[PDB]
């Protein structure tokens, strides 16, 4: 694979989103997952929606939690994901309202990596696109994040509690890292972005629960 892998030059990724109080972080990566693979098929980019996903997966607990495979799953099985536009996010779990005319992507099916191999991971974001990550973001050295490559002794790769999204790699002062979207906001962060430690023993288990649509 290559040394520096970064979608977002590739105009995969959209914006960063504000999940908000609503613990809908799942289907934040999942929606990024998705959107990175709708511009690799079609050559165009929008935000596709996060609130379709909470208020239709009923597998998933909403804003209380939730699987991205689910999400994907919902996507394959539903025939379709709408835009943003067509269905916004209101920070809330509510009724579904999925409209076929305002479908945005399809879904294939999905993949998952082998659990804890950073390794596959790496192969996965490199040939694949934006790949959904889950990771222990419980941390105050995580919440308060603003530069460098991220890595805590604490962070518990078994106690995965939050989800984001891996879109790209890399190396910053000899510290190979992750190229990571949060779903809290522009201002957490370096710009919503934080570059969490790569080869370091799984950091914060970036490797244990990650997955892909294909599309
Ligand atoms: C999205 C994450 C989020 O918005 N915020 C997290 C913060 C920033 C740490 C967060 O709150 N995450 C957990 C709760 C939590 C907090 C702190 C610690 O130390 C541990 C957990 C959360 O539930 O947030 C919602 C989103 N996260 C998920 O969907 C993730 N799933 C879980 O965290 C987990 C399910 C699970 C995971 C691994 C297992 O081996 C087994 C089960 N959720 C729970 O355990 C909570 C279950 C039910 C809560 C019901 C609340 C009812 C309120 C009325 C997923 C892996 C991405």
């Amino acid at each position: 694979a290559p040394d520096s892998v970064d979608y977002r030059k590739k105009g995969y990724v959209t914006p960063v989103k504000n999940q908000g109080q609503c613990g809908s972080c799942w289907a934040f990566s999942s929606v990024g997952a998705l959107e990175g693979q709708l511009k690799k098929k079609t050559g165009k980019l929008l935000n596709l929606s996060p609130q379709n996903l909470v208020d239709c997966v009923s597998e998933n607990d909403g804003c209380g939690g939730g699987y991205m495979t689910n999400a994907f799953q919902y996507v394959q099985k539903n025939r379709g994901i709408d835009s943003e536009d067509a269905y916004p996010y209101v920070g809330q779990e509510e009724s579904c309202m999925y409209n076929p005319t305002g479908k945005a992507a399809k879904c294939r099916g999905y993949r998952e990596i082998p659990e804890g191999n950073e390794k596959a991971l790496k192969r996965a974001v490199a040939r694949v696109g934006p790949v959904s990550v889950a990771i222990d973001a419980s941390l105050t050295s995580f919440q308060f994040y603003s530069k460098g490559v991220y890595y805590d002794e604490s962070c518990n790769s078994d106690n995965l509690n939050h989800a984001v999204l891996a879109v790209g790699y890399g190396i910053q002062k000899g510290n190979k890292h992750w190229i990571i979207k949060n779903s809290w906001g522009e201002n957490w962060g370096n710009k919503g972005y934080i570059l969490m430690a790569r080869n370091k023993n799984n950091a914060c288990g970036i490797a244990n629960l990650a997955s892909f649509p294909k599309m």
